[PDB]
């Protein structure tokens, strides 16, 4: 019987601490806020920090049953328009991306107090990051499994997306693999449809993958899409791909949810399967620069929970992508310590605590002419996917795969000689096509 | 076979096409790149979500592409209708829908913005889904509460309360008059409140409160976690403790894991409450994202006994007309199209049982006349901070919320107007209820 | 009126009781129209015509088969030797 001072209080009163110092175990979040006309920047920042933490729109009586200052988040900086908020380590569950994405972004994005809100970045502390497994294989282990070093690995998406039967699907797969491509993949729409059921597609394509390995002598793979409507189904498709001798599975992690993704990742590690992750339904988040979650945040969350591959997006393709921010994500996935760089959009230094790296996959509307620019951005450790740029060749899919492989071999080999890439990519390609008929027909058609 | 880039609108723009009764029709609001025609951008969405790519491929001739391609058959100046053949979709999987329609087309350069306003699920596709495990009618019998909205409350503060102190607030609210309480959306297994201790403690508080009040109380235990194999472990524990309910964040936990939990939740005889966390990253901006009514349809398809629809008058943005249309999509068995209420298509639900719309937010006693008018008696009202913010505790706060709802509901069954006489009705109730008098004085 | 994905129900409702009534001396179910809505709740054949033909690598002709006779009496050893003759000879 104390009768706490009741009523509604401004969030600025008890959730804005400009004198606070972030500990090396706190989670730091950087929000881009667009507050109401009239609502101050300080109040909107405090409102975001309260409702992602112990806060509530009124003073509750149970606030006196806890040491609030232990647990409450607080906005310790407002850089004009970006508000930095620090969350204590105790607020989150160990080794679960779901809880952090239920607190930071679970509820605060739809308040009447903020017209718009974007989670620009965060800093996962090493204390929290040590509870996560990370990618199952990584970059270095994967290169040993495929036995392909010193160049960007080449792949492709089988097209058209839907319609092909398993007999004709494996026919296209074999043509691309035989023509030079190190990998192919099921398109994200292709889970299991009446025209192409999953148990028939898995058998047919892996017969082609086994066949293609015989003539070429190299090791090929196909990213079989195991995404389904339930976790048990996604797993059931994982063992079938595992017992067929497949090296690879593919999951739409954003659509399937991080919980089912983490369930699949555990199995993919137990079956010795590399796990390509497709970022389908990401632009619903990371397209508008005023509302949503930037993709670098979802690239962080991926490497924590663990995925061998991810799409970061080509800068010059048909899909959106920024030259500076794409480079930041590539470093944020492959490196081991990422210093904060305002030019690349990185707000906090991110130490990855020994978590193994991730292949950035560059896919989109790219063709042979985009190879010099892609090599400049991604370098060696990356996947290049030509789905419409391979089967769109005037003389078939095997010829299209050869031209794509020749373009990358010539550009990388020219970069390894000290020759500039950006300035004379057109040249490099021209005196690479002077000896390859397919490359001439590739650049003749496009451009 | 001809190769080279061709415009999208010459293969995937079919203004003369007539939608079938076995087509998934989607309404997209499109903001094309300056220079890109309105119908050109519409065709790009249709191609690149069903069977398309930036160039003609030699492998098109291997299939009858006219049988599977999606095509934009109608344009209303800014909204483009796109029809999807039935064969494009896997049976009983929302994930394939949300991988095709909203999987890849939002990130193009030709479209500066794209919102999926509404969608039409055909009955043929809708028969492959289980629907809600219990429904509105079965649950009301299971709780033995009829003729009024069911009152709930989120336990606050959001985080920090230890297992013993958390179970004290739960017992205070349930003993006071709230029908149910719930774990918060972000309260799963934190070190200060681990789940095995929280589950054990609050179920003793539920049974103790249920044995005194004589009614049937419950607590929506949050089983959300980092994997399906762990949510299933937490869901089984809740069933073994005797709880009627569990709780999942069906958007942060995803749809595959949520559908896996729903299948188990039915096997264990549990009502399943679905929290819509992260929904506002999607359905906030009126120019980009996915409208909630699309996600509200997906929930009933896969199966959820409850869903947050968002109060119109709370602290969270929601539209009065749009919320009405979503409430119909979750309760009625056939919702005719209505441009005013935001709906674009007729939705026959093929015998799928209804879903409780849950009205939560910054709502207090004053908002009860507006909540009862908008939602009717087939809904949940959640007073999280409006119960514990009472100047005399939670048991006193739960009484004020309970008395306010019954006073408004009874005065509505009396024939009195609610939207005009809510203030007077609440004042007559407060004249004899001391708890309601304090709550009305404090707020507003 | 019908449980999804269960032939047992469709044959329990329609042809369950109506055939045995006194008011009708005879009753034949000549045909049936399965709606597309009720058809997507069923898996269909596992393999089909095309997958089976590919799984055997036989095209452009009917597939020859046969039944081992006598249909009862042969021991497993003598049963198998008759199978070997048929398959080796051209079936
Ligand atoms: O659906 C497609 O278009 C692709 O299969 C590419 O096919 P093409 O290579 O023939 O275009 C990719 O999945 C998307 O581009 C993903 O883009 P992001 O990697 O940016 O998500
Ligand atoms: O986090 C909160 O604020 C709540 O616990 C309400 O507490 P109060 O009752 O104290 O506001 C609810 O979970 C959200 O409002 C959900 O809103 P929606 O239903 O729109 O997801
Ligand atoms: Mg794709
Ligand atoms: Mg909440």
């Amino acid at each position: 019987r104390a009768q706490y001072e009741a009523g509604v209080r401004p969030y600025r009163e008890t959730y804005y601490d400009p004198d606070y110092e972030p500990k090396d175990t706190d989670l730091l979040c950087a929000f881009r806020i667009t507050p109401k006309p009239g609502v101050p920047m300080e109040e909107a920042a405090a409102a975001v920090a309260a409702e992602s933490s112990t806060g509530t729109w009124t003073e509750v009586w149970s606030n006196l049953l806890t040491d609030l200052e232990r647990y409450k988040a607080r906005c310790y900086r407002i850089e004009g328009d970006v508000a930095y908020i620090a969350y204590p380590l105790d607020l989150f569950e160990e080794g679960s991306i779901v809880n952090i994405m239920s607190s930071i972004v679970g509820n605060v994005f739809g308040f009447k107090a903020v017209q718009a809100l974007r989670l620009e970045d965060m800093r996962i502390p090493v204390a929290y990051l040590k509870t996560f497994p990370g990618p199952p294989t990584g970059i270095q282990v994967e290169r040993d499994r495929l036995n392909k070093y010193g160049r960007p690995l080449l792949g492709g998406t089988i097209k058209p997306k839907l319609g092909l039967s398993a007999k004709e699907y494996a026919r296209v797969v074999y043509e691309c693999l035989r023509g030079g491509l190190d990998t192919t993949k099921d398109d994200e729409n292709l889970n299991s449809q009446p025209f192409n059921r999953w148990r028939d597609r898995f058998l047919y394509v892996m017969e082609a993958v086994r066949k293609a390995e015989a003539e070429t002598g190299e090791r090929k793979g196909h990213w079989l899409n195991v995404t389904a409507g339930s976790t048990e189904e996604m797993l059931k498709r994982a063992e079938f791909a595992a017992e067929l001798g497949s090296r690879y599975i593919m999951v739409d992690f954003l659509t399937a949810g991080f919980a089912a993704f983490a369930s699949v990742r555990r199995r993919a590690e137990e079956l010795g399967l590399m796990l390509h992750c497709h970022r389908a339904m990401h632009a619903v988040f990371d397209r508008q620069p005023n509302h949503g979650i930037h993709f670098r945040v979802l690239a962080k969350w991926l490497r924590m929970v663990g995925g061998d591959h991810v799409h970061t997006g080509t800068v010059v393709g048909k899909l959106e992508g920024d030259r500076a921010e794409t480079l930041g994500i590539a470093d944020l996935l492959r490196e081991d310590y990422v210093p904060a760089d305002p030019g690349r959009g990185l707000f906090f230094d991110q130490d990855w605590a020994g978590l193994k790296p991730v292949f950035p996959v560059a896919s989109g509307g790219i063709h042979v002419w985009h190879v010099p620019d892609l090599v400049s951005i991604f370098g060696d450790d990356a996947f290049f996917l030509f789905g419409g740029g391979t089967h769109g060749h005037p003389r078939g899919s095997r010829a299209g795969a050869t031209a794509n492989r020749v373009a990358v071999e010539a550009v990388v080999q020219a970069r390894n000689e000290g020759r500039d890439i950006l300035a004379e990519g057109r040249e490099i390609l021209e005196e690479a096509a002077r000896w390859c008929p397919e490359l001439r027909e590739a650049m003749e058609l496009w451009g």
